């Protein structure tokens, strides 16, 4: 009866695993997950699978035995979605020796949920796992390893993606417990990823600085001139305006605060307070005018306090952020 | 026959249920419905399933025995679509005891169906719940109940979402009636959910109430200054459109009046009315110059009468939504 | 052999249908198409199906039986995707009476076609149908009804959509014709659908409307400010350019006219013809000063004529559209 | 054994097809693909089918006895997915005469790939068709035709798109050849498709020729007015730029040259030269005041030249794609 | 047995493949990959498939047949995803002659993993390839080969992509090594692509350039006009800006630094810098009304050193971009 298991009642089985990665397919955001294409594979020794033969070499079948034999049951933790290959017939081998060693591997790709923190965006770093367990066996009944140790796992040269770089992959193990059932080994392959800093910067916080820097040009114009101070800071307004709702058209849509959100806000409040200065300036004058009937002391101090403070919040902006 | 249920004819069949959830996959706006992966287990006692071994010790079968067996049939109420995992080996576990009590055990994700309501939005708080009944059988044939009352219900540590909150995790029954086939039993799961306000006070409550501030500044310009007062009220009525299609853009698309538009919407029309402000004193003069061959009044009244009303619009506003 | 109908050769067979309707799952307007979750119940007489029992009540069987036996074979007319839900198990049904009356029950969505009429948007109302049929017998074989006539139907108290107003649920049956095939009976479920239409007097009606009444200040300054009347009108256009822009980012996609075309195309008429206005006006005060080296006739003209038309084809257009 | 054709290894075997079309259920440009839902029905003679009856009349079979039985094996020539529609049952009918003649009826939904040219957009035409092949037989040994020619085509009086208007389908056949397999019989059905033009005319070259028009309003402005006519030439130029984005995001998105991109970028150059015009009358007055310490001869030529430059064109234009 | 390869245990089976392909259904760049659709041909020789006829011609089975009989068990290398067609019946053709030589074919839809690089958009060129490959069976067991050399590709005449153009196919071969499995043949299809030049020249090259000639206007302007002088700058930096954020909206979007980027940086660099130039000549102007109490030099320099800078960055950078 193939269906208990090899050893059953007296000690656990011994199952080696071993794994090759063979492409990273895509990565999703809004969802927090991403998508893996690999190759599994397994053994172990089964006495009721040994045959006679004096050629001391491995022997093939394929996926119709599997379903007449026993086999383990693997499965993926924290996945939403997987499946095997299938042309042009199911991806499955399996090689059987003179003295009962089997092998059993397989094609599949996987789904996996990846939590993400988006705050420190664009400057953070993500950190996510491929987590395998036996679904039915607890560690008295199976028991779970690397074949190899930490050389257990192979990965391909190619593997690339278009908005991320990839770095920093090894192995760890963990046993792990349900409370209604018992429990289990697990295997874990992890991995690191970043963004590419340098194109951000030019992307999103060059034109806010640009335009700040463009609302201080006003304070070197003069004062008599009303039709030439008057539209230039509302047109600044409108371009900044403009510039903030671009980015958020080619960002990936998070709902809560991040880091450049908040260069931008900051850059915004400034330029909105360079209007409100020469509101003040040119109504001084004319009740000096009223009055009665050279530069103005708020123009000479502005021309010094404004880039100052500015200085001062990308000190502090990147002694927070670095 | 594992056809009939076990005490066909007497008494109804007890049928105890355990969850524990995994995790919450997605949430979509627009169609109202959200994803969840969880394990569900069931719990009976049958004698046609007892076999003669001193162990008093339970063991192991598989997805095999389920289709030769006799097994509950529940399903998920108000669902849209769902499935069960199939990679490596169908995620199925079935355990049986001396005695005949029987363990079933699944995983799967469930797409179900939450009416929500957008009109306080983003204001709002959401409730919603996963149901399950049992499809063929009535409350006198087959009994359904909580395995354990209120700890019948397991959830993950690191279950989150991107643009919500999520607390509130409790359990209920109730009973349900088809006018076609009877009375049934069914469970329920709630739960609560929650926006990041703060964010969004930033978002769209922050950029228009600055656009108004700035339509207050023409107050104090000098009405003899036509092309200083006449360029600036019409482009800060184009930011302000520029703005309320930008805040369409990054929403999530419902057509019927939210909390947010009504604020947008009051915004322009202050920017609106003070455009017809200066045209009125323009006028004025103009017909006073030509009669006869100083702040005007209905300035000095305008930079008192326009931020209270405002002020006044704002206690309101925040006195309804809170 | 249960491939012969109940009957077979004699009189036709009279089967019964019952339905409820659970949740309308989605709409898509550019493809033309609803999805919709039901149950649906069948009725008959088959005498093959008896057994002796003196209970004088109804015994249950599930979908493995229904492998087995024979079963009506009706289905979807003008569907594009329909499926049967699985999970734990299928959605079967089978209840078998001492005396022979079956009763067989299905939970299904349905994805059906249904044609829409957009010249009226936003005051449109679209009518949509459900149809059902038997694929393999004609009305002289199978006899096809609905069982208590239009008590037949039942629907959901919570059945709920995000974008219409869902209204009038009736029953009705008609005969049909194919040409190399016979003459079949049909059962039909219709229903209707309607927008909020005040939320879109607001999104669409009202912006434009304020700029044609902001392009109407222009004739109130004082022609001697070219400065100051040149700009504004051009502005106007602008803004004006930018609203038609928005209103079709945020509307379904259809490339034929809808009424809400017309009222836009309109009103931007109208702020072009304001800026040509200026322009004579200017042109013939510069003439005569040349000739020669108070308010303008065509001012003192306009500021009737412009209202008056755009009051008139208010009038029109809203007799027309209602 | 019915894995044997009828009249092996002598003459080919007369196989006859009839088609009745549903529906057109979408359309994608950029995929370059049209999806399909029709009825397909078969005629041959089988005597290995006959059964002693003194009926004269067809008796009906379903999808169980096609497992059984032979059948032919037609399928779908360049299309990319298909499928056959099974709920609550096969959508599959047999029919079986005294003599041996059988019939045999399918539902199925078909993608189809067509070859689309839109260099002549929004003024183009498109032609698709629909092949229909035997895989494993040639015409020797299977003969194809159309069962009742032209008339063995029937189309259903509500097909209809949202974006397209449908004619003409009629039906052609043609012998086709494999270099390692043979020549086999092919029958195709045919039909045409065009756009509604004149509501383009309106979205796109009605908002750019009002801009040119726009344009010539500058020189009958006095040239003495620099800060009149300087702001309006590029105002004008920024409303044109927002046009010509507006319109490319309500497109399908296509990276090679179309008609109406052509009327486009000829529009912006008109406007960017209205601009350098008033540059060169500017300087020729200046230096002019500058020598020496009524309307200019460039404005009052201009005044007849533009127009008539863009009427030359319009002709061209309009001569070309009609 | 049919579960032993022919020749087994001697020496390795000759297995010879000819491929023909259909179409190229889409190209996805943002997860970088392709799809086609194609035929796929094996031959070999195997006497346990014999039959005595005189006839010294093929003979016909199908699908049926080969879930019986043994069969190669190639598989699609660097897939994301496969399947093969099933309407009206599978896609499966099975030939047999009376010396043994089988014919096997098949009709199948396959995604491949292109690695894209996208420094030189929109001047690049994409390569991309589909690998074939036995998934069990090493070279000592199964020996893999094109049947006629470079002539056992075919191509179909109406292969076309919207975006893209299609040139020289061939195929290629390669041994390959597995490190727990072993060395396996490989089959190579390769191609190459690249898009419309002068269209992206038009969409994007030439807006940004219109605009930086724009801005070399005011250097000819009479310094003593401020309110021309000074919106005109403010109002080109709007529309650069504007330009800008819609070619961003139109492609395909990519995270790293492109060609395309770089050129629109840079002359909006050349935008800014003008309005720096007016303000540098205001102010120096004004200073020296203020000390006493004709073109400037700066405005007579700019004149020339703008537009020489221009042309020196263009002929380098179409030197490096070529
Ligand atoms: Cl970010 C944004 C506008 N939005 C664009 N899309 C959605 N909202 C905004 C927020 C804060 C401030 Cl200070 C200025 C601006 Cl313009
Ligand atoms: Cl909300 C909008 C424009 N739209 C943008 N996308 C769709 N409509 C609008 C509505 C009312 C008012 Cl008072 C002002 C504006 Cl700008
Ligand atoms: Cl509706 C549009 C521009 N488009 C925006 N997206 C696509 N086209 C337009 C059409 C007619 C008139 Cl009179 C004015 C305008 Cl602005
Ligand atoms: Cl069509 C475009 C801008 N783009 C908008 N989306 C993508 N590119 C353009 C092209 C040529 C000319 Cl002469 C003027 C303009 Cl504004
Ligand atoms: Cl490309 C962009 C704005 N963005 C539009 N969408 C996303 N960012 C920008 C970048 C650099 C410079 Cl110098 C100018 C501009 Cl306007
Ligand atoms: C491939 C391999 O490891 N083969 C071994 C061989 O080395 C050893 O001599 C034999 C025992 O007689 O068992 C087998
Ligand atoms: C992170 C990782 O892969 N670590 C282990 C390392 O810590 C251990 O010391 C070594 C030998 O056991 O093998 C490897
Ligand atoms: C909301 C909820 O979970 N409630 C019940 C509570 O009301 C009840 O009193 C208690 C003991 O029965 O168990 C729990
Ligand atoms: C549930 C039901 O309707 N049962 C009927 C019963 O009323 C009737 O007396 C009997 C004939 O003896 O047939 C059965
Ligand atoms: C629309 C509809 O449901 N109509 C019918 C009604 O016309 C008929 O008179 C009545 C009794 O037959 O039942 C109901
Ligand atoms: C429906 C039909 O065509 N039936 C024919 C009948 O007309 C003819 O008389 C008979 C030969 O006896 O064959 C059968
Ligand atoms: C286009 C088309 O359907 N054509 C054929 C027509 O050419 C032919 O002359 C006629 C009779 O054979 O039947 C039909
Ligand atoms: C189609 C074909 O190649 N047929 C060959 C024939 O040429 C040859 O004469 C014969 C041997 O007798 O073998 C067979
Ligand atoms: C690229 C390619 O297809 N190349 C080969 C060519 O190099 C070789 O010389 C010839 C004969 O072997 O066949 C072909
Ligand atoms: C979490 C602090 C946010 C501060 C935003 C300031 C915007 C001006
Ligand atoms: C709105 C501007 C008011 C400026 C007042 C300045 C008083 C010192
Ligand atoms: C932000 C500028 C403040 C200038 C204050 C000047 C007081 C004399
Ligand atoms: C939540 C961190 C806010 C940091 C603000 C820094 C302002 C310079
Ligand atoms: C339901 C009341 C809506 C009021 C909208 C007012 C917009 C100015
Ligand atoms: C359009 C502005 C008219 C202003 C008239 C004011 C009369 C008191
Ligand atoms: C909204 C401002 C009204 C001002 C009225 C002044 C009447 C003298
Ligand atoms: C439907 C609620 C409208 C509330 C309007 C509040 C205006 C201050
Ligand atoms: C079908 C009549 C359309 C009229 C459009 C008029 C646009 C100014
Ligand atoms: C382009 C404006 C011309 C105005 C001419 C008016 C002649 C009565
Ligand atoms: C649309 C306004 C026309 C004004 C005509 C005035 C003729 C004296
Ligand atoms: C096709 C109907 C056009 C109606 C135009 C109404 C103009 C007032
Ligand atoms: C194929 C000719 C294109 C011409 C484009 C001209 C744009 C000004
Ligand atoms: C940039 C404008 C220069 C104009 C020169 C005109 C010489 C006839
Ligand atoms: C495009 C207008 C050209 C005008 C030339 C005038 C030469 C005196
Ligand atoms: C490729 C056709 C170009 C036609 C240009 C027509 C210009 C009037
Ligand atoms: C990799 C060099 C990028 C240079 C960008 C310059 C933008 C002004
Ligand atoms: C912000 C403009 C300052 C110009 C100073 C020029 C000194 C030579
Ligand atoms: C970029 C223009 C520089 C001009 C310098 C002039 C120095 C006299
Ligand atoms: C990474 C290549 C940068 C090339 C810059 C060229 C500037 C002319
Ligand atoms: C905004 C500056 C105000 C200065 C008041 C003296
Ligand atoms: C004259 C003060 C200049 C300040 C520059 C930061
Ligand atoms: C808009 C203010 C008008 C005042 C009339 C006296
Ligand atoms: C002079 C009146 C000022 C009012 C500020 C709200
Ligand atoms: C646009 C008005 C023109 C009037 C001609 C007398
Ligand atoms: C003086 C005429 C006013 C007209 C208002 C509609
Ligand atoms: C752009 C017109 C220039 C005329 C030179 C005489
Ligand atoms: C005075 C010339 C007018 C030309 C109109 C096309
Ligand atoms: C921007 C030009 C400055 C020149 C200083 C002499
Ligand atoms: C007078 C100098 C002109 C320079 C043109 C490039
Ligand atoms: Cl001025």
């Amino acid at each position: 009866d193939f269906s208990m298991r090899p050893g059953f009642g007296g000690p656990a089985i011994p199952v080696g695993v071993d794994v090759q990665v063979e492409s990273l397919d895509s990565i999703s955001e809004v969802d927090m997950d991403f998508t893996m294409t690999l190759y599994l594979r397994h053994y172990w020794k089964d006495e009721r699978l040994s045959f006679p033969s004096t050629n001391n070499l491995s022997m093939t079948f394929d996926g119709r035995l599997v379903k007449k034999i026993w086999v383990p049951d693997m499965f993926f933790v924290h996945s939403k979605r997987s499946f095997i290959h299938d042309t042009t017939t199911d991806n499955v081998m399996l090689r059987v020796q003179p003295d009962g060693k089997v092998l059993y591997s397989l094609r599949v790709t996987v789904t996996a949920m990846c939590n993400m923190d988006f705050s420190r965006f664009p400057l953070d770093t993500q950190t996510c796992s491929l987590e395998i367990e036996s679904y039915a066996y607890t560690e008295d009944d199976l028991m779970l390893y690397w074949k190899k140790g930490n050389d257990s796992l192979k990965t391909d040269e190619r593997i690339s993606l278009s908005q991320f770089l990839i770095q920093e992959f090894h192995t760890t193990t963990k046993l792990a417990f349900y409370s209604s059932t018992g429990w289990y080994n697990r295997l874990y392959i992890n991995f690191t990823l970043r963004r590419h800093i340098f194109f951000f910067l030019l992307q999103t916080y060059f034109p806010a600085t640009l335009m700040v820097m463009l609302s201080w040009v006003s304070f070197w114009i003069d004062r008599r001139a009303v039709p030439a101070r008057v539209p230039l800071g509302i047109t600044t307004v409108l371009t900044m305006s403009t510039i903030i709702t671009g980015v958020n058209a080619s960002m990936p849509r998070v709902s809560y605060i991040k880091a450049v959100d908040i260069y931008l806000w900051v850059s915004f409040v400034f330029v909105f307070l360079s209007v409100l200065e020469y509101a003040a300036v040119n109504y001084l004058t004319t009740v000096q005018e009223r009055k009665e009937q050279d530069t103005h002391a708020i123009d000479k101090y502005s021309r010094i306090i404004f880039p100052a403070a500015y200085i001062l919040f990308n000190l502090i902006y990147w002694s927070i952020f670095s």
